[PDB]
């Protein structure tokens, strides 16, 4: 609340600071908020009484962190980069890596301001700022955890899986993968879609806000949400004339914990 | 003009010099064309009076730069590489970065000989040699702009998007994404297909030269070109017997100046 | 020959030594097998008189190298990592690279314990431990060769192609791409499926073990194996009611742009 209030008020008067002219009270709080997102003590969105709630002042902190830091050079011995977001693990000691319990397989990179819990294995992949990856989740090769995405415990994002980042609109739920979910390879969950815990997404399943998700047992079509324990494979739905088919996600069976 | 003619005659005589016994006259000209591709003053393909034109002599210069350079080790502090194409930003000063207006988000890599304009953001991704990326375009995570590809102004290549490189057929227009285009995630536009300005490609759309492109209003089938302002989602077309359907790209709407991504795809 | 038996008995009694209290007989042998997989003299699977055989003790050696090594920091000048598997080309001299005939395009990475043969081109991509990539094969941008996967001679893995890794169950043939195959972009061949030589997979084809493979001329549905010289495109099969269609891989011909 005391830190939260300084962030929100700084965001209201944000057309008055640059990376050069900004009072150090505001830099300290934004730096304080990024640090909290980075070690998981803060999170962009959490589940309160079964509903995911977005904490906008942390999205505002992330935006302010862009406003107040210019691009600086980032140097590999022969490769160079240029960005305003530090990488998460730069300058980390060996004692720090051991303590976090996260395996960062080269060339994996996470942005500072994202959280990975103990026993997360980052294969070559990318985790963007504001994301939270919970204990025991495997991020496989060339997978992407987008900004502010919330990934549950013991989640498997198979290779080439993209979890779409949602930063703006400030009122928007980020993309959420709940506990014990398997996302098959080359799949893409974007635009704030929620996959409820225990689901099994086959390979090649693309789910956005416009993506129709057909329940082949009920015939009902819902959007933006994969119900818990769904087994979702890619398919198509025919048109009225049967001259073409449009893409759809098909729920083919349902399974509780046991 | 004098350089255009110089490259071509040496390309005809490429069977007479190698990376070692190349006259330093030949090495200086390729670097000038490579340098021009890298800062955007030359481009493998440009649009002239509404028609896209390929400058084959620039494809020939790129090929020659492969012949005249051997592989050299490339050193990150603990990871090693080995290639004959320099990366674009090695040795770049902070002043060079500032002036170019390009964000290179680590571990993004572009090869030297490609161009990115101001306000281009390269998320972790690869831009290959001979490609041109114009003002304000977002190249997202694990995207690929292949060799000689031309990406327009204010384009969004979503994550996992592949723009296939076209070098081999010298006479072919490379793959072109025209201005104000959205390419959704895990999509692939290859083999010189053209996407005309203002189009909106949903996730999971693969378009090559062989790919059927179905206009659901007209019944027309296009190849190699997405007409301007098309909204394309992936779909299927039934076979003659209806025992199966084969992959196809479906045009489901057409628009003028209407740009909502998520409601425009429903 | 004597080395294979040392690995297997260490694997059978692996609940009795750790990375700290490990007898040097067992650690010396696991390192010898990792060394051998890296230069191609050993392979997790090879083709013998037309039959592919898996050498399970090499899968067991790979596991032990995970067991016997802790995570260490891995540093680029400004980027840092933390892992127990070393990089393949780390510390390689310029003469070492020249000798191997592999181009490693930055930022491509292979893990130590994997093999790439002459005239293999690694675009930015990943090769996992235990995989074998044979002479003249092109691995394109953001492609993945999973662990123990065997890729044949003169194969093209297009951009974004994933070849699925198989480590456990030990008796499993890994994922195998046979000689002279073209895998189109955004494709995924996983779970030990074999693609027989001369096949052509279009863009956007996903093949796991559960994936239906429809031969549109015979009407027969095959699983887990692509017959040699097949041309495979992505498609759909209708359900009994025709209210929907589900994913399947369709064979449209058997034998470059004219094929698909």
């Amino acid at each position: 609340s005391q830190l939260s209030t300084i962030i929100e008020q700084a965001f209201e008067d944000r057309a008055n600071f640059t990376a050069a002219d900004c009072p150090s009270e505001i830099r300290q709080a934004v730096e304080e908020a990024i640090a909290g997102l980075d070690n998981g003590t803060l999170r962009v969105a959490e589940k309160i009484n079964g509903e995911w709630v977005v904490h906008q002042w942390l999205k505002k902190a992330v935006l302010l962190s862009f406003k107040l830091n210019d691009n600086k050079p980032i140097e590999s011995c022969d490769l160079r980069f240029y960005d305003k977001v530090e990488t998460k693990f730069s300058g980390w000691t060996e004692e720090q890596f051991k303590a976090a319990g996260v395996r960062v397989v080269p060339p994996a990179v996470a942005r500072r301001g994202s959280f990975q819990a103990k026993n997360v294995v980052l294969m070559p992949s990318y985790v963007n700022i504001g994301a939270y990856v919970d204990e025991g989740t495997m991020v496989d090769t060339w997978a992407t955890v987008g900004s502010c995405a919330q990934i549950g415990k013991n989640v498997h994002l198979s290779g080439g899986v993209g979890i779409g980042g949602v930063l703006e609109p400030l009122q928007a739920n980020p993309t959420i993968i709940e506990d014990n979910c398997f996302i098959g390879a080359r799949s893409e969950i974007v635009e704030g879609v929620i996959v409820e815990e225990g689901s099994v997404i086959s390979m090649g399943v693309y789910i956005g806000q416009s993506t129709r998700i057909y329940d082949r047992e009920t015939g009902e079509i819902h959007y933006g949400r994969v119900p818990a324990g769904s087994v979702v494979v890619p398919g198509n739905l025919p048109s009225a004339d049967g001259k073409y088919s449009l893409y759809a996600a098909i729920i083919v069976k349902k399974v509780d914990a046991q």
